[PDB]
């Protein structure tokens, strides 16, 4: 108390001894992660350029944005495993998820950083688009409320872990989908493929998330957790609708709306609360 | 100074940002262990009972002690790079190679526990192995020397990535060749094949070490490299002739020593110095 009655967290002299585990649950998380391996290197782009081509100019500046936001994002997701969450939990077998999911955040930001050099040859414009903290207003409020939770240092574990499945869980939602749509329009391979593995990957940090939550023993109350995941939910519809709609690939904001919410919807029964929208997914396609 | 006249440790507000890439000797280092990546899954150790119960009793007692010592040690390289290095060097590149680094500490700690369970069942002879840095004498000089470069609050990166690649390179060595013995009297496959792919790794971790080195402006000096390297050998070279006995498994304590100056020397040599102790290889299977 506050840390020393949280067996997440408390003092572990065998932190570094990998066995015998302990924690089996946790554990074969971190199996299913090492098995799901992949590099950039995997995926064929060679049927992509012609495709980017026959887009609309808007349907181009969507999908370069909705990258650089990716890249841009799993930065901050990094950087809070590497300050914060990979130091402050002391049991092994999480230590172990963690340092592996450090190792997916460099190659999805790799996978999307390719994709961005494979689409757009200017120098100028990829500059722009790998310097979105600073250069792009829609990506903005994602990117200030993450670090907020980075820089938080009076807020708990318990707090910052579901701040960080909302980032990971509600703030790429929206983004995933919109991919996934393309997908039903049968265009760009390499990259509906690609957001195939990094969607999974990023479930499951989502899923892992959960699993660290639930073996908290002082969780914030589910009122201190609506109110985040609601604030999450608000900024990703505001993105969707106003910064960057979805209008400009052909989707519907209103179901999109939708869709997030049901995505937070099943967030929060994953952590072990009551639905808070109570919507229908709208998507046949997730 | 003293540490923002330094390229790798110097503000980089683009260090969480991915591309472009800017020191492409330390990117393609990255993309060499990306590319040799591989789990304790795909190492087959069904082959090798019958072998280890043929063997005399002081050589089991040899290897799961040289196995012990291996899983411990690499707890301590982990901790210097979750807690040190990954934090403090600065460029993009590095901080990709010590994120996969850390992650392949992690497969080679539970390749050697699983090595450790395969060959022993007894659960408390498990538990004495696992818990090497309490419970064995012969791992506690190699322990205590790599614990001390990580509490040093004082000891510069220039030389703390020296001492770890004495620990990675010199601390190793001997082990290594111990195992590549067992090789070449045929015996154990999966731990022979194992030691290749872990002997491969640590030798990339060491060139990398290496690379950091020649990156630094204000680097130790010769005579003080010098002095921890040979502070080093000596260290392995009692491990090897008193501690834990090469002889033990047929080998030669004065042909050991040699081998362990000369791994040294050639670390000088890569390291931008001279050499200290001028003796050839006398192993033809190294
Ligand atoms: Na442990
Ligand atoms: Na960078």
């Amino acid at each position: 108390m506050g840390v020393e009655d949280e067996p997440l967290l408390r003092e572990n002299p065998r932190r570094f001894v990998i066995f015998p585990i302990e924690y089996h649950d946790i554990w074969q998380m971190y199996k299913k992660a090492e098995a799901s391996f992949w590099t950039a290197e995997e995926v064929d782009l060679s049927k992509d350029i012609q495709h980017w081509e026959s887009l609309k100019p808007e349907e181009r500046y969507f999908i370069s944005h909705v990258l650089a936001f990716f890249a841009a994002s799993d930065g901050i997701v990094n950087e809070n495993l590497v300050e914060r969450f990979s130091q402050e939990v002391q049991i092994t077998e999480a230590r172990c998820f963690y340092g592996f999911q450090i190792a997916m955040e460099n190659i999805h930001s790799e996978m999307y950083s390719l994709l961005i050099d494979t689409y757009i040859k200017d120098p100028k414009e990829r500059e722009f688009l790998f310097n979105a903290i600073e250069t792009m207003p829609c990506v903005k409020k994602k990117a200030d409320w993450a670090l907020r939770w980075i820089g938080d240092k009076e807020a708990t574990y318990g707090e910052r872990v579901v701040a960080f499945a909302a980032v990971e869980g509600i703030f790429f939602s929206g983004s995933f989908a919109s991919i996934f749509w393309l997908k039903k329009r049968g265009l760009m391979p390499g990259l509906t493929f690609s957001n195939e593995l990094i969607s999974r990957d990023e479930g499951l940090h989502c899923d892992f998330a959960c699993l660290m939550f639930k073996h908290l023993v002082h969780k914030p109350s589910e009122e201190r957790v609506r109110e985040i995941i609601i604030n999450a939910v608000r900024i990703e519809q505001e993105f969707l609708t106003e910064a960057l709609p979805v209008k400009l690939i052909g989707m519907n904001c209103t179901l999109m709306k939708q869709y997030i919410e049901f995505v937070a919807d099943r967030l929060m029964l994953e952590l072990g609360f009551s639905k808070v929208f109570r919507v229908e997914n709208p998507f046949d396609f997730m």
